[PDB]
DNA sequence: TGAGGTAGTAGGTTGTA
DNA sequence: TACAACCTACTACCTCAT
DNA sequence: TGAGGTAGTAGGTTGTA
DNA sequence: TACAACCTACTACCTCAT
């Protein structure tokens, strides 16, 4: 079989107990609290000593050798207490700090090419690397000829044992830089208005946009009564204007918006934000190249790690401590326990589907009653293109045709609808306003005959005349009108369909349009464990200050969706309110007692991210009412990689393949063929409860395998990840009432 | 008639322009920002120079004598600069805060009683006085037995003209505070578990509540490591534990709650937060007594004012500043311009109606099309107190009978309503869980013959077994049922009644009814003005980081709910995002052309505070449509007091009288008889429009009085009201599509 | 917005206290 | 003030192939 | 939560920059 | 950090009287 593995490499050798000089902190200032500034403290220390070890336990400064006792700052008053040499079992992490640091002042050292330094240290976890290790094995500099670099972006975490062994945890990012700011791009005369900017000098984080280039230079008084050069000599930072030449005096001022007020800075100070859309705007040759080389699978993330490590070598000050270049062959010697989930079964209107392709030729599990009409909305330029659509759309779903003859993939009636031309209409709306394709949704609410609408809206690109997905589903929301909303690219891909390309879009099309009606394509047969019904909870954040409402899901023991659950007023963060527990989880139980006329036995909760709210009102709620129930903290956000082993062969692992120690798993949930990159594996793990962490495993693995919007599975359980849809989804809410129609499928 | 006033108090001669010694100050901290501590550093020379006058320009620092230069401080560096005499017409504010710190010096040399300091000055605008003058016009000293001292609380805000000349804008409050903090309770051993106490020493705003009352000493060192005197000695405040005795080390530690943790903290420190619910727990007789001295009609505010400022007198350095100790004659002499609004006419059944009483003479004006049948629920220990209850209400509502017997006060068929308790259903349910009330409002939408809820609640005291308001509401809005609620004490009165009293709670009731299920019992014949709709935008806040979703309401020009939107998202803050306007005045436009065929020609806006949204882009959206609009400012809080003087006899004024200067009206809507208080005026401000500010203040108050949910006039407009009523009733908005059923009412 | 996944970039919130 | 550990928003590339 | 108004108390947000 | 000018939350008293 195949083994499962961390990006983890081992310290050959180990570390020992050795001497520090423990130092301490007092609130110098009007405040006390040397919890409020320990971490500035220590790196005032750090910076203000030539970029000597510093170290934090809770109050105390531990640094590795003799440092004079620093009263210069306005805010630490830096004594010396003590000095001893720390034991390793109470100091597993001032151990970690000190590996990492010796890590960080070896690499220092280890150039490329003669002459320049390979990596970027900060004596911190991340280490950028100037280089990037190619695909051919080969350390090589990306850089642009518009100067866009590509910089590998490491993460040491060495982690230290009892004993002294330690174990080096890893990964590998990209980094989007630049050497060329704005002023050289002004000297090279190039449009930078509108464009994202960040400043190298302050760091505030906010997201900065230039909105001109005026020609006032920057030795002129400007509308704050000096000059901008004056301003940075004014405020302690004559010393980056004191490199400059009188060719630099010429620059022009280019303005910004601050998100409050626009800033007046010196085109010096500024670099462009260098994301993946910039590079498509400025190079596109490079945008397309290094899709390789950031896209990385767990072969060449092994590789760049291993020219990492080679490049760390011995440390000549910790026993001679060097690292195998090389990961574990099994996580057993990590505590972690590997395995692979078995997959679900699926049930059809036949039975048992092998693919999730196979229900458009075995038939649907469950039909909503009745009969829906469509009713369908298109721009009036694309009108034969939008009839080709709803033509490719309507021949799928009802008559079992593509490209117009009968098809042995798709069966016949999938879903009972009822799509004349003769009698149905193509209402059409002009592109432009918000309020008037605001109007096009409601002269289609106009007329009684239509009971799910295919409106074409314009493309998610193509940022000219406004697109129309959003007042359309914000209109079908207030309407309760269902809708499975298509671009024009769909659109022209239905129209020119020569192969097979608009069949897989037309599979998704139609599970959105059932999904959306109520029905239900398909079904586990059985699902392991004892439970009864599934909640999912997540309260997402949009912007600074707004949190997305806790937006529950509930579900059965078989998945399908019973109800969701948003409370109609926010909250603060990420800590839900004890009074919206209150109403969340009195609408799980209200909702399986109508849908199965009892009290669920078992409940297990989704949490999706921290669940920091109080399992004492849980274990009150659910003891009062004789409840077993389990809460799972489902977390996406995570820098572990799973990389799998065939004898050496590093290489992406297969979905439901998880690594389990204690109440903590990762699992991986997404089949990613290499080229494509690396499965972001799920950080699963239990806050509380009854169950073992295999069935809860199994649970989320059967949860991301129903998920009913697309024939290719979800990353998510759609516990969480229909919490994050309804939280995405969350101003296209139907009005009616709550039921089994997902509407942000 | 009666002329309009406000709490102003002429200057008798003028101030001259004289020396200051204007100062600088740096930011000498990390920081560079001097706004950032220009307020701090004008208090710290202020505190730290024996409390001597300094005064705030932007960043320059004005102080009346020559004082030395302090460079004591760590974050500011004030320095001398240059002295001047500051003329008097750039100089209002500063020249303002001369005057407040002159009457705070002036005042703090009086006394009553030989002995006692009358007044407790910080030299602010904020100034209160230990005495009260009483009913009789007595200064005297309102404490209690339990010593809860009642405090008047002034608030001095001179405004000084470019001539020289100075006008004193008054207020008084009151304040509750006691000499005796926990300590003395506690000597005396009283409960003060879960009490709600602040803290002299931390100006942390945070609601402080007691947990528990540890017998563990405070010199006994605690789980911190030590103990809380050492603990005070420790971070900068042993002062105030060094006048302690040998008997307070005996004090037990009393925990407290802090809404993240719980301190540590010495009774000393913590004095229990005075309220009129703590008054009402403590010391009833003084709670009442009391009731007459802080609500306040204009006449005994005006004595209070006349002793304050004959408590100032003369000021000898300012050129002989005294004060006259009466109110303006009329307020053209302040540029504000007095008037009183024409009161509405309202339509019935039969016409002109000359109270809200008689429309259930004359009878409600539209009905809903249909026919509504009530189904009670009612808690199983008073069933007969709630048959009693909804018999009162259904012969009120169709039979037009009072105690059983036809009335002339009510017609017959108010509302077509159908209960006959032979066939309708008194659902009982018993009083406990919260989902058991959500499981009894299920049940009786169990049946279909429910139209309308008379469910009968507990009350909202009676802080035991839970109220049953909120999930029933909650439930009701799910199903999309409407519900006019009633508690046990109503329904007492209703099966208690001997007298009228009920009839009045029957006439509200019935209101209730008729607008929550889409009747108008009530509309305007005209409105005054060029106006088709008003859109009332309201954005609350309920707690910290939990803002309202921006709540609008759309009217016509006669009053009647056109529409409601409530965006699905919060925002950040009081600032409407740009997007969250195009959803609500799509809605708008869109309501107002589905209900009239047209849109409208003018719209005037009632925001509900300060509309601080992009008038850019209202110009925009509006001129694009060639649509007219208007913003009013509609602002509840306010401490402008607006008197009636019948020549010098000073009253409450009638509802409808305003005073209006430019852009800024104040105008009072509620009539209020003596004894009962004060009207709190209206401030209404308009920030865009082409309308006349009387205009505005006539549809305002045109808007107050077609409430359609009381007898008696709504303070505000209902726009801004009924806004203020949905973010209220916030998780109370029915499921279904929005119409004029006017839930929250 | 066919759907889903990776990838960056930017910015948050919360415990750590 | 500050990082860690989680998040969200956005945009590229990329595939889908019983 | 009959409805509405005054009154305190506590705490917010935003401009002032 | 800080006040001003607006807010919200909560609780008392108080009236309602064609
Ligand atoms: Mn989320
Ligand atoms: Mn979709
Ligand atoms: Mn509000
Ligand atoms: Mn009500």
């Amino acid at each position: 079989v195949s083994n499962l593995t961390v990006e983890a490499f081992e310290g050959i050798g180990s570390v020992n107990p050795m001497l520090f000089y423990q130092y301490k902190v007092t609130g110098k200032g009007k405040y006390d609290n040397v919890y409020k500034i320990i971490k500035s403290a220590r790196y005032k220390m750090h910076s203000k000593n030539r970029f000597k070890p510093v170290f934090i336990k809770d109050d105390k400064l531990y640094t590795l050798e003799k440092l004079p006792d620093i009263e210069d700052l306005d805010f630490a008053n830096i004594n010396f207490v003590k000095s001893e040499v720390l034991s390793i079992e109470d100091n597993m992490s001032i151990y970690g700090e000190v590996v990492e640091y010796y890590i960080n002042l070896k690499l220092k050292k280890v150039k490329v090419l003669g002459k320049y330094p390979k990596y970027r240290i900060n004596y911190s976890k991340e280490i950028l690397s100037n280089t990037l290790l190619t695909r051919e094995l080969k350390d090589e500099f990306k850089k642009s000829n518009k100067g866009f670099n590509l910089k590998r972006k490491f993460r040491i975490s060495p982690v230290v044992n009892k004993m002294g062994k330690v174990i080096l945890y890893l990964s590998c990012s990209a980094d989007f830089s630049t050497n060329k700011n704005i002023y050289e791009m002004l000297k090279e005369g190039l449009e930078v208005e509108g464009l994202a900017v960040k400043s190298e000098w302050s760091n505030i984080s906010g997201n900065l946009v230039i909105e001109s280039v005026l020609e006032t230079k920057i030795s002129e008084p400007t509308s704050l009564g000096q000059s901008l050069i004056d301003y940075y000599k004014n405020n302690n930072q004559g010393y980056r204007v004191k490199d400059f030449t009188d060719e630099d005096l010429n620059a022009n001022i280019v303005n910004v918006r601050g998100n409050k007020k626009i800033y007046m800075y010196i085109p010096h100070a500024l670099k462009p934000i260098i994301t993946r859309e910039y590079l498509a705007k400025n190079d596109p040759e490079f945008s397309k190249e290094i899709e390789q080389l950031i896209k990385m699978n767990m072969n060449y993330r092994y590789e760049t790690l291993k020219s990492f490590v080679n490049d760390i070598g011995v440390i000549e000050e910790l026993n001679n401590l060097s690292f195998k270049n090389k990961y574990y062959e099994d996580v057993k010697l990590l505590g972690y326990s590997s395995g692979k989930i078995d997959e679900p079964v699926l049930m059809g209107a036949k039975g048992i589907i092998k693919n999730k392709m196979q229900i458009f030729s075995n038939g649907f599990y469950k039909l909503p009653e009745g009969k829906v009409r469509f009713g369908v909305l298109y721009p009036k330029e694309f009108d034969g293109v939008s009839r080709k659509a709803i033509r490719a759309i309507y021949d799928f779903s009802k008559e079992g045709k593509y490209h117009g003859e009968s098809n042995k993939y798709i069966a016949e009636h999938l879903i009972n609808v009822e799509f004349n031309p003769k009698e149905c209409i193509f209402e059409g709306y002009e592109l432009g306003d918000i309020t008037e394709y605001k109007k096009a949704a409601l002269k289609l609410n106009n007329y009684n005959n239509v009971d799910f609408v295919i409106a074409i809206v314009p493309n998610m690109s193509d940022e000219e005349i406004e697109n129309s997905y959003n007042p359309f589903k914000k209109i079908w929301a207030e309407l309760n009108l269902p809708s499975q909303m298509i671009s024009v690219k769909t659109a022209e891909i239905f129209a020119n369909s020569r192969d097979n390309t608009a069949l897989y879009y037309l599979h998704n099309i139609v599970l959105g349009i059932l999904g959306k009606i109520g029905g239900i394509p398909w079904v586990v047969k059985d699902m392991k464990g004892d439970v009864d019904c599934f909640v999912g909870l997540d309260v997402g954040t949009r912007e600074k200050g707004i949190h997305y409402p806790a937006c529950s899901v509930v579900f059965d023991k078989y998945g399908k969706l019973i109800n969701y659950y948003k409370p109609n007023i926010p909250q603060n963060g990420e800590k839900i309110n004890t009074e919206i527990l209150q109403e969340i989880f009195d609408k799980v139980l209200i909702s399986y007692e109508e849908e199965n006329g009892a009290y669920p036995k078992n409940i297990v909760i989704h949490r999706a991210g921290f669940s920091r709210e109080d399992l004492d009102w849980y274990e009150n709620y659910f003891g009062k009412k004789n409840i077993k129930f389990n809460i799972i903290e489902v977390k996406k956000s995570t820098p572990l990689k799973i990389a799998s082993i065939n004898e050496g062969n590093i290489t992406n692992p297969e979905k439901g393949s998880y690594i389990l120690r204690g109440n903590k798993a990762y699992m991986v949930t997404t089949d990613i063929k290499e080229n494509l990159g690396s499965p972001k594996p799920l950080k699963i793990e239990k806050s509380y409860g009854d169950i073992d962490m295999l069935t809860a495993l199994s649970q989320i693995y059967a949860l991301t395998q129903i998920h009913v919007g697309a024939t290719k599975s979800l990353r998510l359980p759609i516990t969480t990840g229909y919490a994050d849809k309804i939280c995405k989804a969350i101003e296209f809410i139907p009005q009616g009432r709550v039921d089994n129609r997902l509407f942000f499928l």
